């Protein structure tokens, strides 16, 4: 159902000198929950219940988010694609996961989430994806809505419509979603991004991460690198489509369709799915564990 309570108490683990936080409940091999920008595991709440007894189900908090503890020193070089996934590959380790993790990914999440499955083919059972940042593009394949916005983002306009403004917390992500949040909603969107300044630098690092026209070129490397293994990959994947969609629509929507090994389903929303269709999206993937964890 709809709701706007978490869907646990966070428990921490200390890595490379910060706690972070995550969500732990329940037993057996895990589901890993992973969100993108600019949410933390709250995200995932009313879809995570779809699968209990199914799996020890997992959420983290990207590093500066959520309720992890914020990055100091901080400024335009942190919060990088490539410093996230330091730490998330640590608290990955440190969680003791096996080898039969079931990744469930958004956004950011998805380029983390299917660059740590191209480097840990062998421990992935199975891999959904919605709205994803599934392979390098051009501007004329951006939303048309957005796209001012995005080039703005990737600007020196940055700082102050970010840092100063938050408004990819205040107006992006309300914009991307087709049903209007109540006030404890956004206040749990809200809450880590409260302080004005460098505890916002993670919303406006990411947006300048995404590759598009061949820059930032390191970004688009690794992109490429995923993208040409997914489409070759034999492990089980589900695309959850979304209408009218946003980043996974165009040329990219016609190349995840090329993919193997694939079902789909489309569900309504923009971009942040999760919160216009949560039963949907949860019993598609709690159908999808099933086939993959025969009990
Ligand atoms: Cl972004
Ligand atoms: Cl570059
Ligand atoms: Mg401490
Ligand atoms: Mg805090
Ligand atoms: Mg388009």
């Amino acid at each position: 159902s709809l709701g706007a309570k978490p869907f646990g108490e966070k428990k921490f683990i200390e890595i490379k000198g910060r706690r972070m936080a995550y969500i732990d409940e329940g037993t057996g091999d895990p589901i890993l929950f992973q969100h993108g920008n600019p949410t933390s595991s709250y995200l995932w709440r009313n879809i995570m219940p779809h699968c209990a007894g199914l799996g020890r189900l997992i959420a983290c908090d990207l590093i500066g988010m959520g309720d992890s503890d914020k990055l100091d020193p901080s400024g335009p070089e942190r919060y990088a694609y490539a410093e996230h996934r330091d730490y998330l590959d640590a608290l990955w380790e440190a969680l003791d996961l096996g080898d039969r993790v079931v990744l469930v990914v958004h956004d950011w999440g998805s380029a983390l989430g299917f660059d740590w499955a191209r480097r840990h083919r062998e421990r992935v059972q199975g891999i959904a994806y919605m709205e994803a940042i599934a392979m390098p593009i051009e501007w004329a394949d951006f939303p048309e809505q957005d796209r001012d916005l995005f080039q703005a983002f990737r600007s020196q306009a940055g700082e102050e419509l970010v840092l100063q403004d938050n408004v990819f917390v205040e107006q992006v992500l309300p914009g991307l979603i087709l049903r209007p949040l109540s006030e404890a909603e956004m206040a749990a969107y809200r809450e880590p991004f409260l302080a004005a300044g460098e505890a916002r630098r993670p919303t406006l690092s990411w947006p300048r991460q995404i590759p598009i026209a061949g820059t930032p070129a390191d970004v688009v490397a690794i992109a490429r690198d995923y993208a040409g293994w997914l489409s070759e990959s034999p492990i089980p994947k589900l695309f959850i489509n979304a209408e009218p969609g946003a980043l996974t629509t165009g040329r990219m929507r016609d190349f995840c369709r090329t993919w193997p090994n694939q079902t789909e389903i489309t569900v309504a929303g923009a971009h942040f799915i999760q919160e216009d269709s949560p039963d949907e999206i949860g019993a598609a993937i709690a159908a999808f564990v099933r086939r993959l964890r025969p009990a």
